[PDB]
């Protein structure tokens, strides 16, 4: 299964945003189309589209961003044709950092949405 092929452009996994933003910039649609092709011909196979934010700025706003970020990667593979029965998106808004310094690189890294791939 090219999913388990660490070689595979499968294996990248997050897309990553501007501040403040939930748009998913045009440098990401061939993996969009890479991901949107693997679940159409996988009918059986079930993503988890988990948006994340930096640490600045309220919990609810940042929950709301979250939301806003998976949904925009959801709809970019939706209009690929994917089915809405094999994707869910959630937000985590800032609750689970990846890096977890306070500067502009570790914010950077959590402004970012997960394809996760379920069991």
């Amino acid at each position: 299964d090219p999913l388990n092929d660490p070689n595979s452009p499968l294996a990248k996994r997050s897309i990553y945003f501007d501040f403040d933003s939930y748009s998913v910039k045009d440098e990401y649609q061939p993996l969009m189309q890479q991901h949107a092709q693997y679940l159409k011909s996988h009918p059986q196979r079930h993503v988890l589209i988990q948006g994340n934010t930096d640490e600045r700025g309220t919990s609810e706003y940042n929950l709301a961003l979250g939301q806003k970020r998976a949904e925009a990667v959801r709809r970019a593979m939706a209009l690929l044709g994917v089915n809405d029965s094999q994707m869910e998106a959630v937000s985590l808004g800032k609750e689970k950092p990846q890096a977890t310094g306070h500067d502009e690189a570790s914010w950077a890294q959590n402004r970012r949405a997960d394809l996760v791939y379920q069991q």
